[PDB]
């Protein structure tokens, strides 16, 4: 089991706070983003646009649990994870760090790809998202970490410290 599950929101910083995490811990990281886009060979932004989310969905889910049953270094999940029923079910029992941030700084961090967010009225849309996926975060985490105020390391070290 993974020594920790990284939610949140796009932006949050999953994958960041992932590999810096797994470096200190002395573990791999395992992106699951990353990993759809081996087992389908196409980008993840190519497979939304070409069999939509219920499709990325169904992959992300199967990776996910592969991932939560045979990764044991820091496995961080797609930002949407959380959305399907049986992701959440799988998570149930590990250690879920939820990675929290304001719209105003996560809808910052973002600017520069997420097919979600994209394209004009970022703002509201990210604050959609995070209407919507609050409560599947809060549901699924054993631990809330507000990095709203707090650089990576601090982020890293307020994790490493609590496990
Ligand atoms: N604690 C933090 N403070 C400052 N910038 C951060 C923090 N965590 C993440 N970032 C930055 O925010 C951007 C998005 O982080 P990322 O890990 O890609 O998010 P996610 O994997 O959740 O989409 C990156 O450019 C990263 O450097
Ligand atoms: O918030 C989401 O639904 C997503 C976030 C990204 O990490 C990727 O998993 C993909 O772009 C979907
Ligand atoms: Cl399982
Ligand atoms: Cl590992
Ligand atoms: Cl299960």
């Amino acid at each position: 089991a993974p020594k920790a599950v990284l939610v949140g929101l796009p932006g949050s910083g999953k994958s960041t706070i992932g590999r810096r995490l797994a470096k200190a811990l002395g573990v791999g990281l395992l992106d699951t983003d990353v990993a759809i886009e081996q087992r389908t060979g196409r980008s993840i932004a190519d497979i939304f646009a070409t069999d939509g989310e219920q499709e990325f969905r169904r992959i992300e889910e199967d990776v996910v649990r592969a991932a939560l049953a045979d990764h044991d270094g820091v496995l961080s999940l797609g930002g949407g994870a959380v959305t399907s029923p049986g992701v959440r079910a799988a998570l149930a029992g590990h250690t879920v760090v939820y990675l929290e941030i304001s719209a105003a700084e996560g809808v910052r961090r973002t600017g520069g790809v997420r097919p979600l967010l994209a394209g004009p009225d970022r703002a509201e849309k990210y604050r959609a998202l995070m209407a919507k996926r609050a409560p599947l975060y809060r549901r699924v985490a054993t631990m809330r970490v507000d990095t709203n105020r707090r650089n990576p390391g601090a982020v890293v070290r307020h994790i490493l410290s609590r496990l």
